[PDB]
């Protein structure tokens, strides 16, 4: 969808705590980045937002840098405790610790990107991990939004549930990322759990949800990931949070476009947050 001739590049990231190297899409505009964070189905040849939607063209002269990583499928982007214990993984996925430490070093030492004052933007899988990374790298991440996440990961019956996701995709395991649901670190990437930093820091959040898929059991799923994102915007401003932007049109669709027309809906606000 991005128009040829943009200035991509195929950058190969060694990661020492996975112990490869991981491929990043990159464009570079500016010293502060939009991270874009894929889904649950990550591919290894290219990033979805750069499949399936003009995301570079769109931030193109923005004044931002742009961050695809590669991979990851079922990571949740986050560091996991074992290799996933089922479908062969030879080694332990440590997809913060490279977001947060080995890819911003190497784009700062070699592209000059700032490690801090950036933007992570993610969606369904990765919706929560983008408030997570802000909740505990609020330095790093001044900026996060989520479209179409799922936002109470530790509660009731979404571990569960997150659990089988994983394991369609993939046949990856919850219990090799997170442990079993009583596990801490269950609450630890939990966003609600974690408003109350959120909250402290100021981050401005973007929280998008949208009504269905544009094509009963996906309707009741779908009723309760909206349900969750409005307990979510309820919860934050209860807990005090007044840097928020909360979008659940009734029309809008979890799909690549609509998430696309987020994403450049919220460049104005980038903008404004992370260059003034």
């Amino acid at each position: 969808f991005s128009r040829p001739g943009l200035p991509v590049e195929y950058l190969q990231v060694p990661s020492a705590s996975m112990g490869r190297d991981i491929k990043v899409q990159f464009q570079g505009g500016g010293p502060h980045a939009v991270y874009l964070l894929d889904g649950l189905r990550a591919q290894d040849d290219y990033n979805g937002w750069d499949i399936n939607t003009p995301a570079f063209e769109e931030y193109y002269q923005s004044g931002l840098s742009v961050i695809m990583p590669v991979g990851g499928q079922s990571s949740f982007y986050t560091d996991w405790y074992q290799p996933s214990q089922s479908n062969g993984q030879n080694y332990t996925y440590k997809w913060e610790t490279f977001l947060t430490r080995e890819m911003p070093a190497w784009l700062q030492a070699n592209k000059g990107v700032s490690p801090t004052g950036n933007a992570a933007v993610g969606l369904s899988m990765s919706g929560g991990s983008a408030l997570i990374l802000a909740a505990y790298y609020p330095q790093q991440f001044p900026y996060a939004a989520s479209l179409s996440g799922f936002l109470n990961p530790s509660e009731g019956w979404w571990p569960t549930l997150i659990g089988l996701a994983m394991n369609d995709s993939g046949g990856y395991n919850a219990n090799s990322m997170w442990g079993p649901s009583s596990d801490p670190a269950w609450k630890r990437n939990d966003p609600m759990v974690q408003i109350p930093r959120l909250v402290a820091n100021n981050t401005r959040i973007w929280v998008y949800c949208g009504n269905g898929t544009p094509s009963i059991p996906a309707k009741f799923l779908e009723g309760l990931t909206l349900r969750t994102n409005q307990t979510f915007r309820d919860t934050y401003a209860a807990d005090g949070g007044r840097n928020g932007v909360f979008n659940f049109p009734p029309n809008g669709t979890h799909s690549w476009p609509y998430w696309n027309e987020q994403l450049v809906a919220m460049k104005a606000d980038i903008q404004h947050v992370l260059n003034g």
